């Protein structure tokens, strides 16, 4: 009974029993076009994030995956991304690990 | 999809030029320090410096010899470069989480 | 060559023992890893290939 919080405000975001193996690993290691590196948990489900703008294929680190950002919806922290438009899985969450703080259900 | 230094952007090796190595290119091996590597094998691997003389000491690889392999930029140790076997002759083992992959 | 739990390092079994012989699991026979509690495999000792680390000994 592990869960993930917002580091920003402590909002409960994940679950540990979410954690996702994309490709053989739930922890994958990404830099983005403007050369930004993150350390990205995929985890299957979410919640209290905020999903923004239309999903784009543009640059997405998950071939065959549509993405969003998510930010924490009660504090407006960016958390990372929401994957959809796949298969098996169809959606997953890209989490910024950095930004999660892991603790007590 | 290319691989970079995590530490410092230095272009390293791309998805293409992964290799299944005895069937995977994935091998999770430990080291008699009892470290713990998830290493990705490559056939080809650029912007690294290899340090040393071959070594066939506790190779995970029966067959070849390794070299420390470091970012030849920030001297990140980012795996080991095999050779002096066959099929094929040399190849680079690198540590997944030492890398980050993403756009060409 | 030795054969550890992935998760976690726990040492499971040798080249020189499908094992024969096995150490460091508890079977529930299911076979967790006996100190993280992954799933390796079953009991003829049968473990998931993909849930091991070899070095050496
Ligand atoms: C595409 C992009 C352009 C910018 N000017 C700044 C940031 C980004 C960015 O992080 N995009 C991310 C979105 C999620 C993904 O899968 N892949 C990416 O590169
Ligand atoms: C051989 C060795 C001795 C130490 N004192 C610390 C670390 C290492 C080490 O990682 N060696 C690696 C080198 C690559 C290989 O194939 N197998 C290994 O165990
Ligand atoms: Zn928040
Ligand atoms: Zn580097
Ligand atoms: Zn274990």
């Amino acid at each position: 009974a592990s869960i993930f919080r917002c580091r920003q405000c402590g909002q409960t975001i994940s679950r540990r029993d979410w954690l996702l193996p994309m490709g053989g690993d739930h922890e994958h290691v990404v830099f983005n076009p403007a050369g930004m590196i993150f350390r990205v948990w995929c985890f299957s489900l979410a919640q209290g994030l905020r999903l923004i703008g239309a999903p784009s294929g543009e640059f997405s680190w998950f071939k065959g995956y549509d993405w969003t950002i998510a930010l924490c919806g009660q504090c407006g922290s960016h958390l990372g991304w929401h994957y959809e438009g796949g298969s098996q899985p169809q959606t997953f969450f890209g989490l910024i690990k950095d930004r999660l703080a892991e603790g007590p259900a």
